[PDB]
């Protein structure tokens, strides 16, 4: 997973800027051009390489609950449905990777709205309750069923919570998680 | 904190390294006529830290991926008489640093 994307396109970033280190050196005197050209390749792959550490650095620190909010909200306006938020007592205090499944979640669900409902509205409520976190998405618009549904279903699953569809007035999701 | 211990570790040791490799191979790049003999010690300098970066990333793979200390122990004697992660960990860096041992 993680090992695999850092083995993999770093891994082979770093090689490369040894190789090219050493043959630019193997080059100083005998072609100065070719060895300038391969250095500016050398900086390139490091520079790439830093941006490689920045993706997942941020994978691993996880999406914040209240971010992915913010996030939702320029989503849902951007496909004209209307957000409502009516804010309540804010979550004790949820594990740090708790949260960012709940962010994952929370994204997939509010997509699928964009995507498939045709709703008019879309209401997001966050509340703490027992010792676990329970998120509703539901929109106005019309089910269109019956991979990241099932994906929800999983996380949140490995994770020891729980999810629910409900396709009587829209599409109602609902995903619990312990702390 | 786990993830956040190994995204911390990271963006550290790896962070600086590749600006290490960025402002030496800079460098480097400025000497190659003016003083030749220099860039290539630049060069071997970048190189190095190259290799080390990629120790770096092998050992934090290695942190989420006993026999060990005993032949490392050999290779100085010593004993034993018989939350995973935190327990691994700590003993395995307890006995790199004493390199009689049952605790030193
Ligand atoms: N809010 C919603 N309104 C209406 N239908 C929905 C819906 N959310 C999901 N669906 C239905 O569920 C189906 C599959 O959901 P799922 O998210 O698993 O796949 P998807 O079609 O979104 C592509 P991906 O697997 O990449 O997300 C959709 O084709 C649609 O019929
Ligand atoms: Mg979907
Ligand atoms: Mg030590």
């Amino acid at each position: 997973r993680i090992a695999r994307d850092l083995h993999d396109t770093l891994g082979q970033k770093l090689s490369l800027i040894g190789l090219k280190s050493d043959l630019a050196r193997k080059l100083i005197y005998k072609d100065p051009e070719q060895a300038a050209r391969e250095l500016k390749s050398v900086q390139q792959t490091a520079r790439t390489s830093l941006n490689e550490v920045r993706k997942i650095v941020s994978s691993m620190k996880g999406i914040r609950l209240k971010d992915e909010l913010i996030n939702i909200k320029q989503i849902l306006e951007a496909a004209d449905i209307m957000f409502i938020y009516e804010e309540e007592k804010w979550p004790e205090n949820i594990s740090l990777l708790n949260e960012n499944i709940l962010s994952m979640c929370l994204k997939e669900a509010v997509t699928n709205v964009v995507k498939h409902s045709q709703a008019k509205t879309c209401r997001v409520d966050i509340q703490q309750l027992w010792k676990e976190v329970v998120i509703t998405v539901s929109d106005d618009g019309t089910f269109k069923g019956e991979h990241g549904l099932l994906g929800m279903r999983e996380r949140l699953e490995f994770a020891n919570g729980s999810l629910h569809i409900d396709t009587e007035n829209g599409t109602k999701l609902t995903m619990a998680i312990p702390n």
